[PDB]
């Protein structure tokens, strides 16, 4: 808004931008009249009393500087004109504001453009992101950025007397890139403000502005860039701003994915296992890429995407063991980007492992809805000497990623520590659209008491007999405190997920406690399945075999069977198992980023 | 939420904690009736069908472990028994989340406790703010501190085999501490959780919380506090939770008091302008303290807020020039708290100080209303190398106490670079309540030119006559730009505080640009006052004298007291004027808190 005042002493000279508001200072120096030239419309709310209200409004941009006038007279005694030249120009900073009101909103019904973390490396034969240096180096780079244009309608020689500069605050410039097209840097972490080198007349200049940091505890993820009109007539005086508008952009989350999205690349680790997971892959459809174990726990296959493009980004763990550099040389690359967070030389636990790291599908809990699902990762029940968690770097990274707000479930109880040996998601025809597989001992206690009922109390589990099992009172008591820990769960699972207990299937598993009364898997954690869509690869329990067949995974297909899936039981034993983790641990898979648009989500 | 298996097999044993919700899996192991003793009751939603849900509630404690029974009658054949013995207790953590449903909320119908950092110095003669160490030193001290409470009725061994513990996550550690009274930590920045020694029977154990530091860019200023009820009857396997309370308290924000704000307290340097604002701050009924330059510029006084208590805070500004030590020594102490911000070796600037930091009046703004006003602060209009800034750790603190939302204006066109120097606000006894004070060339222009129009043109400022003033051509120029300056601010406070020109005064006011082309005041700058109330301490200009009387000074009364405001025109000229600032420049108030309470407000 601008309130132009005018005077009998002499002419007022203005620029008016189209699109704001100019009202008029009538009564300062000094009934009255006003008439103005046909390009201005002057709506007007005359008696001189202060409290009349003067709008100007042009339509068309001048063609030439004082195209367009405003007399004012004054008047017992003769008129006094009071004279006002006006020159209107366009300025419109653009972005893809409707995503396909200078405020970013999310919503189906909000509005501000969407920038992505140029945090691919779309170069030739390097080793770096993209958005490391201050150069557009490839043409195709120019996909993964967003465009901004600034148009302008000014007379030939506007540009004589104002100049336009682009700029950042300096607390925003060390997160965005700007390049200006015909490609050269404007703004970024070295430069917050420059002058445009504009003409005269009727241009165009196009901006391509890429991000450099994805939201985090100390960034909420908004960029805004300001276009300024600087009038630069008068030498014996700096730069006065005239007008200035601005787009803001929001940088778009990091986004995890479900194992209920069709599956499209899966990752391992090199003999027998690795062909079984090699047919598994070919029937669902999706290609294969081979390292030469845990594949699942160092790293996690997420995705970011806006209007304009959407592309992979791996999530590299900050435990760097053997698969250290797997994420940044194999999988980072074209149009699949790269981040990492936590401490690189140290400092971590297991349960900052990625198998400790899961997203649930999409759910709706007592009215919020959740379309891209509920980032699921493990804790302990409360701070000890003895307890571990996940680097608050990490937590608070995911958490800055608004979208799938995450939850706290209780893992610390397990060996290893993983959500992963307790839980798995599956697809299903119905309901929801899926199931919950919680890991259970009270399943596989019925299971094995009704084979002794029905007479095989001397079947071999490997090498123990049910019987035996059974009678087993140590046993017992552990497998009692470890149902205990997964109902803890299955009721955090139930209110943050909304899950009634229809949505959820117990698959036979039994626990044993070990060092530290920490629980590992006492055969194969079957729950711990490499799940393809409906093709799922579970662990081979090696369970008590009647009737010519494993009873365990004969319950198992009792259980998934009716569901659509395709149980296939690969042999992890001495290659996995008795190494601490299973197929589901010695894997990982890149699945479908979700249709559902992030942005209109209400988080 | 629970959900409790019970079995033919044996007899169940649980708590129930009073007031969840207890529900029961009768189905897992084997048409059905229940029984139950007296004191639980069974609503029942009979067939063995598994969509069957079966709640048990209590209403008293035991008075003895299994002193509750639910019987489970299996029933062609004969019926079986599955027994079930419950142990009810209270367990409830409670804070005043009344403010006099465990997430904090914002509003007069919202829910959430308040806590306070303990900022200031009650210790006897020592110079530490209080929250710095682990131990309540005096009595005076918990008056600061928030009263959370646990209530526990068991029977009298419960805690043979249950322990209770009390914790914070270790992200918010360092922010609380926690003593418990009969006064010793219990938690802190050192230790996350403990154990607490609890009695069986009716027991209240009192714990008194302090927060150590204000919401920050890295802190939103929530504090989770959770007890936690652990089963430890098995001595051969972990603790197991059986419960998980918590209270969520906020962090009261640091909060900014207006000109329009009952003064309480006066402050300056030491000799007759010492004087002049002695009889101002006696009149205006607030006590005087002084310090042996610019006392507005090194402090702001403010304050934090909770339904126990209140107290004001010094902020001291990273600036640090020979009041430095002031704010740490003598306003600082017993109900005066202190906070800073920025870095202190040096790497600031002079829109630091803090003549660059006001806040507005209560004010409403197209539906959204400000019950505490709008911080507002300069800036430049665009960050070049030449421009100043106020540091980013002061800005984002100021946001972070998301309250009186901070808006940015233009002063970096000032030599010295203070909101102070074109701006102030004073009471008005209608229309919202006050007046916005902007300084105008325009209007000085004005009376000059009236005043040689009615013959005074030989009359003489200071020594210049009018006659000059207006004639000189280069003074017009400066001061035409000077003019853009401040009516780009005064569109600025018209958008973000929603003001009509009818809450706005013009004051006769020149400037001159300078050094660097920056503006420092023609003669002394009056709208640079100190309002003490209705009683302003004005700036003597020293203006052309018309019958018998300066004609600035008079156009101000003509302007002032029909707002029933007071001028008294103070002499700073050689003292003050000729140094770069004034009476605004020279002083400080501490004023009285809003009675709004600021957590009533929905930021
Ligand atoms: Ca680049
Ligand atoms: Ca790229
Ligand atoms: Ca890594
Ligand atoms: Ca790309
Ligand atoms: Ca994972
Ligand atoms: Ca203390
Ligand atoms: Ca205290
Ligand atoms: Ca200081
Ligand atoms: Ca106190
Ligand atoms: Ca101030």
């Amino acid at each position: 808004g601008t309130l132009i005042r005018v005077t009998p002493e002499q002419p007022t000279h203005a620029v008016c931008v189209l699109g704001t508001l100019t009202q008029l200072d009538i009564c300062s120096s000094a009934s009255f009249s006003i008439n103005a030239s046909p390009g201005v419309v002057v709506d007007i709310a005359w008696p001189l009393d202060p409290g009349v209200e003067v709008t100007l409004t042009m339509k068309a941009a001048s063609g030439s500087t004082g195209d367009q006038k405003v007399q004012i007279s004054y008047y017992k005694t003769p008129p006094v004109k009071a004279l006002l030249y006006l020159t209107a120009v366009e300025i419109s900073l653009c972005a893809d504001i409707t995503r396909t009101q200078r405020t970013w909103t999310w919503g189906p019904c909000g509005q501000g453009a969407i920038l992505l973390v140029n945090c691919d490396r779309d170069n030739l034969e390097s080793s770096a992101m993209d958005c490391e240096d201050d150069e557009v180096l490839d043409s195709e780079d120019l996909q993964d950025m967003s465009l901004m244009t600034l148009s302008t309608k000014t007379p030939k020689d506007f540009f004589t007397n104002h100049t336009l500069v682009l700029h950042v605050a300096r607390s925003e410039m060390d997160k965005v890139r700007v390049f200006q097209a015909t490609c050269s840097v404007v703004l970024g972490p070295k430069w917050p403000s420059h002058y445009l080198m504009v003409p005269g007349g009727k241009h165009n200049m196009d901006f391509y502005v890429e991000a450099l940091a994805f939201p985090d505890t100390d960034f909420p993820g908004l960029i805004t860039l300001t276009i300024s009109l600087l009038d630069t007539s008068n030498l014996e005086l700096p730069e006065a701003v005239v007008f200035q508008d601005s787009v803001v952009f929001r940088v778009a989350p990091w986004i995890m994915t479900p194992n209920t999205q069709p599956p499209q690349e899966v990752y391992a680790c090199s003999e027998d296992f690795l062909k079984s997971v090699t047919t598994l892959a070919m029937k669902a459809k999706c290609k294969l890429t081979i390292c030469p174990q845990w594949m699942q726990d160092e790293m996690e296959i997420g995705y970011i995407q806006a209007p304009h493009k959407t592309l992979p980004v791996v999530f590299d763990s900050p435990r760097n063991r053997g698969l250290k550099e797997f994420p940044i040389k194999r999988v980072m690359g074209p149009d699949f980007g790269y981040v990492t967070r936590g401490p690189q030389t140290g400092g971590i636990s297991g349960l900052d492992s990625f198998g400790n790291l899961e997203v649930s599908p999409p759910v709706t809990v007592r009215g919020k809805e959740y379309p891209l699902g509920r980032i699921l990762f493990g804790d302990s029940c409360y701070p000890s000497n003895d307890s571990r968690q996940m680097h608050q770097a990490l937590q608070d990274f995911l958490s800055a990623q608004q979208v799938q707000a995450p939850v706290k479930l209780y893992s610390d109880w397990l060996s290893v520590g993983h959500v992963d040996e307790f839980l798995s998601f599956v697809p299903a025809p119905d309901r929801k659209g899926f199931r919950l597989l919680l890991a259970s001992p009270r399943s596989c206690y019925k299971l094995f008491q009704e084979q002794q009922n029905e007479g095989h109390g001397e079947a071999l589990l490997f090498q123990q007999k049910i019987k035996n099992i059974l009678s087993n009172k140590t046993l017992r008591e552990h497998n009692s405190f470890v149902e205990r820990c997964i109902d803890w769960n299955r009721e955090l699972l139930k209110r943050e997920l909304g899950l009634a207990e229809s949505d959820i299937i117990d698959i036979p598993q039994l626990f044993k406690l070990k060092e530290f009364s920490k629980a590992e898997a006492f055969f194969p954690n079957m729950v711990n399945m490499l799940v393809l869509g409906k093709h799922l690869g579970i662990p081979k329990p090696f369970g008590p075999v009647i009737n010519g067949r494993c009873c365990l995974e004969e319950k198992v297909c009792s259980l998934l069977e009716p569901l659509g899936l395709q149980c296939t039981f690969i042999n992890d034993f001495f290659t996995y198992h008795i190494r601490h983790g299973e197929v589901h641990a010695g894997t990982n898979v890149r699945r479908k980023p979700f249709s559902f648009k992030w942005w209109n989500m209400v988080p």
